[PDB]
């Protein structure tokens, strides 16, 4: 009798986008920990998600009016940072989350140790 070897099963585009120094573990819910130092003034991005003219919604704005919402569900249709979850406190928060050319990016707020999660907020 034959036997068979399978395909190497196809991840998801946001696993698969995930930068190599980080790691997905269950958030403090899957969430984005370090899997080694992060600079202070780190950058990432930009979002990839879903484009439409809950809990996962970016608002973008352009000239005063909200032009669309990035929502960030699906992970066939975002990048990794549809993982990163939202600091419940200001002591947890290493990331800050902006729009720039509207687009959303993430930049770390301090050193950020291995095997910390990283954990956002958005900017004033």
């Amino acid at each position: 009798p034959v036997t068979f070897v399978p395909d190497t099963p196809i991840e998801s585009r946001a696993r698969l986008s995930l930068p190599k120094q980080l790691v997905l573990r269950q958030s403090i819910e899957v969430g984005v920990w370090t899997g080694e130092t992060i600079p202070v003034r780190t950058c990432f991005g930009p979002l990839i998600g879903q484009q439409s003219h809950v809990n996962h919604i970016w608002k973008i704005y352009h000239n005063g009016v909200l032009e669309f919402c990035i929502i960030t569900t699906d992970e066939n249709e975002c990048n990794w940072m549809m993982f990163v979850r939202k600091a419940r406190n200001r002591e947890e928060q290493n990331l800050v989350a902006y729009p720039h050319d509207g687009k959303i990016f993430f930049c770390t707020s301090q050193d950020i140790p291995p095997e910390n999660e990283l954990l956002f907020y958005y900017s004033r």
